[PDB]
């Protein structure tokens, strides 16, 4: 009584199941009849989809090539030896000085497998702390002291923060902490700082206090990746990332980490071995191959000349938005910004995040609320450019982005002004409200100008 | 200078990376031109390759439905909504007795997802030992004390054995243990035991020491939808699983717990926050919504009629190849099996496993070398019916297979007789040898004879 | 307005406080006028007094000699190397082969100093089981998992047990049990077992799990010192000890181990420094240079003719008080003795070992209740010979003594017979019993008869 | 062949152990005949030092005076009880609001009972910063993250610290630190700080934070006791002491808790079992029981009239040897002094702590070397009063001390410039120094002129 493979195995999900299908379709209309704002998110290509939905799925690979527990890993192996040499490739990394492994699941397995392979359970580890743009795997626990990263609950954990006033990072705070609490490993990089990062500096404070030093460049990796930012390499031990985020690939994690001789024994770096067997057998089962297959893809176009414009593209297209929104009297944190992301300060405006977040999400502008500097209701929106640099927006397409997020932050505003401040209030003025029906359909209008990578546009269920 | 989204984003694959997908190619004609027996392999459906490979990898969803941190998650929200409770109903669960979580990245981190949520670091856990037929996730040191698993570095584990005799697993070992080392966790389900698990009596252990009691059941989850094995949901706290192995699915991990009322304070369980909360925010990070949409899509196959029709002929094929291998003179562990494999013990031929699957990976059959109880090279192979069956194979053609599996093990020993029982040895037999090369070509004209799963031979770049 | 130092300093304890000095003058009457069976207990000698209530008490020392944080220790130093060279005497042992460290303030600091030097937080112990004969600092947790021993709160501990009928040391389930769990530390040594130890089977298992071995030999020293019984110093790395039971000291600790050349890389051992480290700076202050000086006294003490003739009787009055209980129908575990104490088992009898102890310390016989092999209200009575024995009791005078014990038991059962099976019951026969008063006078002529040493008996303030 | 009880047990130590009885009355003499400045040390009472050494040291007694293991307890039990309610009648305490433990063997195992009872492993804890004036038990580890004190090995520390440039602790620090470690526990009191400590303050640090609060009263408890300083039971939750330094009593330790109602649920303190059990059985054996009944005998000395008038007369010989030394151009760390010792900072001299306390001791002048606020070789020497005080030095024998210590310094400096300034020169000018022997023979006189408590100097073996 068995369905023949035609009709199980064969037949399109749009037969197979309608429901998830109209649901797929309905989620690709939104991608781009909206804008994207959100800085960990991108559209990534329709190559890259082609590779994650693909028959490398089924195949189980436990192990690494050349030293695999089963057959048949012929083709694996060459995929997997591919993406790695176009992993070095990519970050313009030296094969006898650095290696990676590309089997995390994401970017979050990429971290703690590295912790795993050079650190021991309640080893001390130190991070940006989340309100001043970090994040969550480098550490976090509350005030009442519980612990909610699992960063803090299988090792010791201690964040450093930025200066108070002016939202860099305070290093000489830094150095101080780091030669007090003394971590066997210091985390560089963030989820929502929007400087470049002295890694030179982070060095120092490592070679003074007998750390480690990891760098977390998961939001910064594309533009890493063109040199349009510092490179981590030159001055940390470990670099893991996520692949999906201004990399423009799939969801999947990379550990690099450095090989051979050490700089001033006659000794040379022990993290290959360590790092491998964290990822396998420690933590992991087989890897995603098809992940795998993906990355090796984006990682080729991450490398072309296309790629580097870019990420020059992004990072001009979040300046030209920050100095629209300066220009007409709103505040960043910092001032500005060096990379793909601006931080705004709301609290100036006496609006919260929350607020802006939910009525711009109201037009199909998606941001996100951000902690500022001392928040203690956070009082900030996280606004990137990668997303819909992606789909060929250029400074004058930003420009005309801030002066809808202008819109929708003086219709909060408004609504705060006429029914109160208290969020209770604020709600009861997004009712029926004309007004932001009516930013929806400009954001709607300008949003549809554009083309959309991954899927075409001309095949949509809902247009 | 950036490249038109035409060039980079929509092109296919084919053009955009060649080498990947010349690779790809080759990987799609493996899986149909030889005999795959690795018992933790299928090939899944072409609408789960579809969902899976889809814009749903673009979006950014940290949270659960109805408690996301960032907007735009009205579709995202029911697709993760429709997965879950598919994810009940493809197991028969009440949902007030049952919630599940489907966000972890695979099985491995829905495994330490589970142990995060319900144990502080260093709580005793007791799993299948792995030469057993246990798995690493459960715990696993060597003999000289070094922790390889990840559960066994950060949490305290002990093994519980099979008989050394019978291979059956020695439950009353398994209560003196329990009752000794005094877990808080006892994981049951397993790799590569061949039999059914009594679940009433691990409860019965788990009650008598005060631990909680877990079922990984990742090989066996297929049979278990189908209701063709015992249901570890009637006795056990929480149920992790991964999805594609005899599930059919994607790469993707589920954790199961228990809700309402605990059986005999009035007092209710106490999980399901706690599990939620584990896999996010304190270990992953954003959800892999392409494999919740992919999973959504194999939990709606698995609650059809066909796909209890072939776990059935799963079990009857696994059957009916075992009574061939025996019928021949060969031994399998316990004689016999009640699920998706054979455990094949090689010793009593003068045989490693390693032999075997070496010989049989040179004419396209994918085993794998297995631990046999009490091995001190490991002694036998692991032979599972999944992805044959998947491909339409039934009794008659899984006596073929085993006529394949006895021509190998025929070549293995002739070698073995003319060279000598020294690794070194057996390889000076396989140079051009023309036997191998005899039950090769036969190993590839059988399996050209069957249909494929999850993308059209008659599509193929390689015929 | 201070008091002159001749008021306050000078004065003797019967002025300055006349309560404690009556309390001491009643505990000095107590310890000759009854019978003192607890094998943990002794009388020690007048000059060990001496030492201990000296000046030496005033002198804060911090370090080792030769290697002091402070300046004064001219004379402290020359205590602390005689103590430790006399300590090394009193065990017949070379000192380029073994090291004594003479600080620990008591046997159970000793212990868990010896721990810290080599093992890590959270390391694998193996300990005789509590139930079995074993001691607390040995690790112990109860059934529902709650950590009593901080050896079992810092450490992962797992007893092993005697043999359920034998009431031996299973050696089988004890190298069964360290090859499952591999411990990194197996301690050997015990409070409530009346037979000798296989030190060389202990040294066996440990070597093929590749753990450190242990002994504690705090309740046998003094047969250890006299060569009356194995010597852990053949076969084990460490050896602790209490000073003050059957070694007839001081309340201190010691803590012993190997030095020079491994027997078969050409390694020498490596405990000296980490000891010496783990008792100061890591845990301890300075040292009780009082203990210290009333310790050397004591190993003198132990190394003369008489102290191993003591040890003789010592031995001789147990067998000779168990074969005369044996005589009357009891039974004790194991059938014997060969060290200082018996245990009796009073299951048999329908009675609990509380029940005995409380009669017999209502006519002054001072025992401990005391588990036996498999107990579920601990069913025995442990009993020891040190105390009496150094009050010059021989072999006739212990089978009196057994006499005594026999009378009480015989009262216990005709208080059950009249009374009831419950304690309730019990406690109403002990009401104005003529026979218990009887009993008492016995023990109390009969214990009058002795000499005792640490004070001198014509000098009491109650007679 | 035993030794009779005469001869081995009532004989007094000089016969029995000549050598032991010749180097006690060395250390007799030596005690006598110099001038004591360490600040840890005093003289105790003829009286504790005959409840010291005394039959009580026989006496095993597991457990707590009313729930004892074992019987004969009823004199012991009757000591125990009063050695509490002396506790708490010496430091002003209500019994229903405090509860105390003196069964700790001294005041480093109290410390690290009272840490087990109320914190998990790897719990956070701040204390006093050792540079800083604190003490090895409240954590300690060096800069290359070596962990040397057991509460860093077992619980995770951090310490605060003192003002560089004033001396005092830092309260703002203190707090931003506890407010981002989060530590919970907080541990106030120290070996060498010259200042009293504000105990509200740490309260409304600790009441921020949400940590316990401890002070290790150990140094100052004397001036507790006598109500010359601010006492710590007004804010901390749990008060620590050894019981030898300006307590003025034998070596042991004190553990002091909260008990009933709590200040603003009608909730009550939680930690006299915790306390209890942690002492007995989780750490400790038996208790000591002539330790408690001279401890006994030093608290009820403790609270007469005379004690006070010690303690008002520590404090002005402290601060009258201060001022002598300032007056002489010396500096002091704070200035002075509020308690029993003074720091004084020999780097404007540019002299070592070493270099002072060697040639002091060369004269029988004991002090110690001591870290000053940011030192980098000690900087400085810590002297103390106690010692002297309870032989009758009242301030102009102090001043005299002061002008020893003048003489000593000037001997230094007259080395350092004939020599030179490396340790290697200054040596060389200690050998058959005159001035160094004329020194000497000044404190040697002057030391003879004055009283001495806990043994008859007109009874001494030396004189």
């Amino acid at each position: 009584h068995m369905d023949p493979v035609s009709v199980w195995g064969n037949t399109p999900l749009a037969t197979v199941d309608p429901e998830i299908h109209d649901l797929i379709e309905k989620e690709k209309r939104r991608q781009c009849r909206g804008i994207e704002l959100i800085a960990s998110e991108n559209f990534t290509s329709f190559a890259v989809i082609e590779a994650l939905g693909s028959a490398l799925t089924n195949k189980y690979s436990e192990g690494m090539p050349g030293n695999r527990y089963y057959g048949g890993n012929e083709y694996i192996d060459q995929i997997e030896n591919l993406c790695r040499s176009r992993a070095l490739q990519a970050f313009h990394l030296d094969a006898q000085s650095w290696g990676v492994n590309v089997q995390p699941y994401s970017g979050s397995p990429a971290n703690f497998a590295a912790y795993t392979a050079v650190l021991n359970p309640h080893d001390r580890i130190m991070g940006l702390d989340l309100r001043s743009g970090g994040h969550l795997t480098h550490g976090y626990y509350t005030s009442g002291g519980k612990k909610i990263s699992a960063t803090s609950i299988y090792f010791e954990s201690l964040p450093y923060k930025v200066n108070s006033t002016t939202g860099y990072i305070d290093y000489d705070r830094l150095e101080e902490k780091a030669l007090d609490f003394r971590p066997k490993l210091i985390i560089c990089g963030g989820s929502a700082y929007p400087r470049d990062w002295d890694y030179k500096r982070f060095r120092e404070v490592a070679d003074k206090c007998g750390a480690l030093l990891l760098c977390d460049m998961a939001h910064t990796s594309g533009l890493v990746a063109a040199q349009e930012v510092n490179s981590p390499f030159e001055y940390c031990d470990i670099v893991t990332t996520t692949t999906h985020k201004s990399l423009r690939g799939p969801r999947a994690g990379m550990i690099f980490y450095r090989k051979g001789p050490k700089p001033p024994e006659n000794a040379v770096y022990d993290f290959e071995d360590k790092i491998n067997f964290a990822v396998f057998p420690s933590l992991q089962g087989g890897p995603h191959n098809h992940q795998i297959g993906a990355l090796a893809v984006a990682l080729k176009q991450a490398a072309s000349p296309g790629f580097k414009a870019y990420a020059k593209q992004v990072k001009a297209n979040a300046v030209a938005l920050g100095k629209y929104l300066m220009g007409k009297g709103y505040s960043l944190v910092t001032g500005g910004t060096e990379n793909h992301l601006v931080l705004w300060d709301l609290r100036p405006l006496g609006l919260t995040g929350y607020k802006v977040e939910k009525l711009c999400d109201l037009c199909n502008i998606t941001v996100n609320k951000n902690a500022v500097f001392g928040d203690s209701a956070p009082g900030g929106v996280r606004i990137g450019a990668p997303a819909m640099t992606s789909r060929g927006l250029v400074e004058k397409d930003f420009e005309q982005i801030g002066e809808f997020l202008h819109r929708a932050v003086t219709l909060t505003l408004e609504i705060q002004k006429e029914h109160g401040k208290l969020l209770k209030d604020f709600n009861k003025g997004l009712v029926n409200n004309k007004a932001i029906e009516d930013l929806k359909a400009d954001v709607e209008k300008f949003s549809a100008l554009f083309d959309m990578p991954g899927f075409l546009v001309s095949e949509m269920k809902y247009k």
